[PDB]
């Protein structure tokens, strides 16, 4: 169907080939996208992916998001895999009461039967872990895209100043070769095709990049802008502690 | 789908124009709607709302209502939300087999998806929250009624006053919130109901009037049309005017749920 | 729908006026219908209704009566209600992986919005409870049959063993009779000797004919299994 | 689907008479079949069991079998009853989502009501179990398999002896076999002639097959077991 660009937070965010940016696209974004300096990939998210661990603070900062007007996404995915080692059983039971707007992104990411077994079992016995970015692409997979655009996976630093107080007072495997083997696994398994939209990424080492059309794009700045994840009341906690 | 008749049990409930009165209609009632000393709006019931703090004793109290010919209803509605802080969750989970005739409200009022997730987001991170005025509206809308007259919701102006004398022994004991000079819940407001009144109306373009021009929802709602017709209020005499507490054998037995 | 006969195990069971027994119809037996001396309603049955707590040890005696050929029956029937004050939570949770062939009585009994209500309100807040021969009847009238003929309903060292001490008359009728008021149901009394020929109308005199056939060397006690097999069905007893 | 090779661990195992082997055949396999030193059925299963109690090990040792291309395998079976006595509740209840690739063999051992019936009563009751050679065959035969074809069962490693230093006989094992075969029309032959199973089941036809029998060298032949990084996340279903 339409394209779609898959963005992490990597410092690769800010050094995307805008000539190479293809046309008719979705945007995916994850956890503090927000805090990007510019609007790198525009304000329009078709989706939005938060890990269960900060979901009840992400879901409420997104809220704020969309009420000042600085982004607009139809859908709210939450990153959960069903294992009690990942993420709260409880949260993941009541979630579609909690948050009747959102998803669960297991229920997608299961629909690709090969990619969860190549994942559980490399997390399990193996304690490898892959990133938002690499869920995000199986995620949009198993949507029915066929073309992906990677930007802003580095495989590790930011394209922004992630150092922020509410967001260190939350929060104060992986490896690249794990991520992009699983890239590898999601390309030739569901037979669509990966792109990179940062040449100057070392993810460039190993997907093609993404085809040169001339194309231009409007890079809007960012002012006055919500650039820390918002921590709800504590009696918002209280309703929540369950989960 | 007939026309549907919300009632809440504020002190308008009292003062209806029964010259706007619609023709055909059904009827909502919540909680100590049996209080009234007159049936303002009939003896029949389309569907009575009931809160899950006190379902028990609701329903208890409900088949004695209807035993002795003072009411008649269709449905039995428990108002929940699935909502941990809210409702005892082994109550909802055998809830059918408990009550076999009633309904889960959630079971409609998770059908408005836009709405659910308003209410959830106020409630949980603002600690704002509809009154049940509000939520049968939200239930008959999910149940396909597209003309919602209101009556009896007045947003507490007047402190935790009712069209009757709501400090009855069983209900203090049950409630025993309601011995306080202002039982209302902090959580709850003019703007939220109004708000989420005017939400409701927009998203599911479903039509809202007010029976109650002397009510203070005549500021916000548009007054039904005068239809110009009559009604006539029957009078109530050593009714049911408490509710009524199950045994202790009962509560043993019902324990798990609550 | 074939026409049924539901019995409970009162002395009435010996009193029937097999004048009015019907032609072509299945037979509902519960509990200890197997402690009759005689075959009173015959060997076949369509289904037979076990109480919750003896579950485990009717079940493992029913097969052994019908690998003995004393009974056949094509459904076993639990009698539940889902209702934690009167059934094990882990028994129904797990009954059909237990007893693959046999069946909870309340996916049947529930399909009577009416009576189940019924049934619970008078059980949860009144504590009257409907006997085997009433719920049987729910079941029966669950299960599509338009035609239901009572018999045995007049208000062992094992079975002492596992059952120590081993309900009303006013519960049961009014039951019955909201039954018959509710669906679309005959009921017919096949014991005009029976306090229950006072209240439900006797089945017609058909001029039937129908041999009773004696038992012997029969199980007339319930069996008790090992207790290796209680170990392993402990947590839903 | 159509003809299958059902093989349990047995002496019989070495002594098929592969003249009798049909000509188009899936083969199901249990537990510590790998241990094999010759490829006596070929390296390509339709279907491998492991029981409960070991499926951890066995799965991962499984991938292993596979990523060192031993072994391949269509599908991947947990044997088991939904019985907590005899397997782990939440093993169970979490089973897809652990091994999303893996199937639960209840879900077709339960197909078989008869059976399943069969089986409990006698589990529970009088403590008879089956072994998985049966089990294959009830799984078999409620996945759509006609003719069934039995080898490797005769009624009778250092990590497999720490993990694992009953109520099966014979007896119990061919009256089983007796009842699904029966009861559900289908054919039961047996492949080794020179096994106790050939005082009770046909021998299959001989249609004077061939069948070349692999060599193994270097190959897995004790479970493996996993890091305590990976047992401390599987713990509650163990
Ligand atoms: C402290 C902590 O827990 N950090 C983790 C981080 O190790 C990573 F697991 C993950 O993501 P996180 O990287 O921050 O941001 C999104 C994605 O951007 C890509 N990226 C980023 C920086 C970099 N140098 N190279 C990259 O490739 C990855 O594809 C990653 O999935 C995650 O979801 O995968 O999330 C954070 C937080 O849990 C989260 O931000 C709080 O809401
Ligand atoms: C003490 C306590 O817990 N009070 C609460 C109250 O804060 C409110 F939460 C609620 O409402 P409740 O008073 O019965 O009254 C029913 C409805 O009438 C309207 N009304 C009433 C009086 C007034 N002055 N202005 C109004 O607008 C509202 O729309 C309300 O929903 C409720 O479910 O919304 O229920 C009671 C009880 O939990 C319940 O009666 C026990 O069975
Ligand atoms: C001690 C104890 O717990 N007794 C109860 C008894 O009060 C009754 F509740 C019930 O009934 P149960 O005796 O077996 O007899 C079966 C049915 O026959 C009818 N009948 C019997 C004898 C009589 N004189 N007048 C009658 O009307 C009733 O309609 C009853 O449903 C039952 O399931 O309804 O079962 C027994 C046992 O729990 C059970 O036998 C153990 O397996
Ligand atoms: C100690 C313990 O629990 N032993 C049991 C054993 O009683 C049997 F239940 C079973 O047997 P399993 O080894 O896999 O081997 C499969 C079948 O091969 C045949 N055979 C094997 C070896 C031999 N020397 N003579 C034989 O005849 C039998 O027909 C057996 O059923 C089973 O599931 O069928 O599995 C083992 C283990 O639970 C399992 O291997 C560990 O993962």
């Amino acid at each position: 169907m339409k394209k779609v660009i898959i963005a992490g937070n990597g410092p690769s965010l800010k050094e995307i080939d805008y000539s190479r940016l293809p046309n008719d696209f979705d945007v995916f974004r994850c956890n503090q996208f927000y805090f990007e300096d510019k609007y790198y990939l525009g304000k329009k998210c078709k989706a939005v992916f938060y890990n269960p661990s900060l979901f009840f603070e992400q879901y409420y900062t997104l809220k704020h998001l969309i009420q000042n007007q600085e982004y607009e996404t139809e859908l709210i995915m939450c990153s959960n895999y069903n294992q009690a080692h990942l993420e709260n059983e409880n949260f993941v039971k009541t979630f579609y009461d909690y948050f009747p707007d959102a998803h669960l992104g297991y229920d997608f990411f299961k629909q690709l039967k090969d990619f969860n077994a190549y994942f559980k079992f490399h997390e399990i016995y193996f304690n490898q872990r892959i990133t938002s970015g690499v869920y995000m692409c199986a995620v949009a997979i198993a949507l029915g895209y066929k073309e992906i655009y990677l930007s802003g996976i580095d495989f590790y630093s930011y394209a922004f100043d992630t150092k922020q107080k509410n967001l260190l007072k939350l929060a104060p495997g992986h490896s690249k070769n794990t991520d992009i083997k699983a890239l590898e696994f999601l390309e030739k398994t569901y037979k669509i095709k990966l792109y990179c939209l940062c040449p100057n990424s070392l993810l460039a080492n190993f997907i093609e990049l993404a085809p040169n059309l001339n194309s231009n794009f409007i890079i809007q700045e960012k002012n006055n802008y919500t650039k820390d994840i918002l921590i709800p009341s504590s009696e918002a906690y209280g309703k929540f502690s369950k989960n």
